[PDB]
């Protein structure tokens, strides 16, 4: 799995427009499905969300994680992150899980966001649809992660 | 060189005594963090700016991805992200050691900002503050995220 994680001060995803997932301080994360993802692959990503410290604490800086500070997680499913765009302008998306697979692994991943953390703090959006999603960028705060490394 | 591009109906940047103000504004284009790593030459930059300027990420009236940027008369807000070579393979605390000296990685930026603006509309690109901490309101549209590092290429 790839992986963008940005930290936010809260997001709003609305779908065609209703809105559907909040979320106050936090994180939002672009989870991209590979087409050969193991459950492994699940874990690192999902250990890593969880349990990387991205705030400050006092006087201490890169301190504090999303399960610390009783914070929020909005996952969504991206798969234009397996968007190689090396060949042409025109992104192919043939490394991308296909999206019934994708689904369900998909939701495997957010049952175990869940059991890891908490029910109510893992907000998700309406999978394979056109989501708009307001987001408000804390520093701004980027993280990318390719769990073939 | 690494670069992460969202498409977006809109987006508005500010920094900070107390409190916030916009130092800029984009409508529908891209929003692009930047991040350069230390060994960057000159060509690095250049596949930045030619991708995000000509990946065509929007869709057009019976056609997928078939526009780029320019085409749609679109906008770029331009951020530099160090926070992308933060390193996640130690431990939980993430090291940016990978990353550009941020006195010649702001040199650097602004070559960059500059070939943005001469390889499209000048008046077409913004920015933020390179220093400094901001606060970036993003309507995501889709979403629609592309990840690019130059060093695969």
């Amino acid at each position: 799995m790839r992986v963008v994680i940005q930290r936010v001060k809260g997001a709003i995803l609305s779908v065609r427009l209703e809105i559907i997932s909040e979320i106050k301080n936090g994180l939002i994360c672009f989870l991209g499905i590979h087409k050969n993802d193991t459950w492994e692959d699940a874990l690192y990503i999902i250990r890593k969300c969880l349990n990387l410290r991205l705030w400050n604490n006092d006087n201490k800086t890169w301190d504090k994680n999303v399960k610390d500070l009783n914070y929020e997680l909005l996952i969504v499913s991206q798969f234009t992150l397996f968007g190689n765009t090396k060949k042409g302008n025109k992104p192919d998306f043939h490394l991308a899980k296909e999206p019934n697979e994708a689904l369900i692994f998909y939701n495997k991943i957010i049952d175990e966001f869940k059991k890891q953390y908490n029910d109510d703090k893992i907000k998700i959006g309406k999978f394979g649809n056109y989501m708009n999603i307001d987001v408000t960028n804390d520093g701004p705060v980027t993280i990318y992660i390719d769990t073939h490394d």
